[PDB]
């Protein structure tokens, strides 16, 4: 095709149309599928990002385990790249009210996908039974705050994998582990997080009871952002999204 914009410009345009008369323009399901088709095509070289290797030395507290390249954002969506060093994870977290789509650029990530049980989805979340104990033991305040959940999947993804999609009510919690070296992925979220307006990134831990196939029910506890987890910016080297 002549006169085609960069792939990342086209992804940004499509995300904007997806998330925000005659002839009728596409609706949301068509737009989301087109967005997924564009992400399926995206390669690290399309963003001028070369695959990284050999984060050879142990990671001191001075250095961020994960870095972030900002590409674009509107009120409707955010668009950027997360780059995980060898042996690091983005800990389990949610995306309140949000859709998400990500695409691995290089390396391998294990993505564990979960949900809190939602009575709007025909579930009946129970309270933690009193005789239920965990390792480490739960403070009584924590017992009241435990949420039943479901661990749906825990697969490994590479650049060959299709994009990974989440919705407000399905696969809305995920953890992302870098497997066998550094890894990176492009992430689209809609709407973007907004701490100032009560749309936060919440972290969770899965509790380990005292006394196995997926899906399986789990107990979840909201937890602060881990002391050793942070994610600082670095320059984005790819084609610029205009304006
Ligand atoms: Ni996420």
């Amino acid at each position: 095709r002549d006169n085609m914009a960069s792939l990342i410009q086209r992804i940004a345009r499509q995300a904007s149309l997806t998330f925000r008369e005659a002839p009728m323009q596409p609706g949301f399901p068509e737009n989301l599928s087109k967005l997924k088709s564009l992400l399926t095509q995206l390669r690290a070289e399309d963003l001028n990002i070369a695959p990284r290797k050999a984060t050879l030395q142990p990671l001191p507290p001075n250095l961020p385990p994960v870095t972030y390249m900002h590409i674009y954002e509107t009120d409707g969506f955010s668009l950027g790249v997360f780059l995980l060093k060898s042996g690091t994870s983005i800990p389990l977290h949610d995306h309140p009210g949000m859709h998400g789509m990500l695409k691995v650029l290089y390396g391998t990530v294990r993505i564990s996908c979960m949900d809190k049980l939602d009575a709007g989805g025909g579930q009946r979340p129970r309270a933690l039974p009193p005789e239920q104990q965990f390792e480490p033991p739960l403070q009584p305040r924590e017992r009241e705050a435990v949420r039943p959940g479901v661990l749906r999947s825990r697969a490994e993804y590479t650049e060959a994998s299709g994009p990974c999609i989440l919705t407000p009510h399905r696969d809305n919690l995920h953890q992302i582990d870098a497997v066998e070296g550094p890894a990176a992925f492009l992430d689209i979220l809609a709407p973007p997080y907004d701490p100032d307006d009560g749309r936060d990134c919440h972290y969770y831990r899965v509790l380990e009871p005292v006394r196995s196939d997926l899906p399986r029910e789990v107990w979840l506890l909201e937890t602060p952002q881990a002391d050793d987890f942070w994610c600082e910016g670095e320059p984005y080297p790819g084609p610029k999204v205009f304006p």
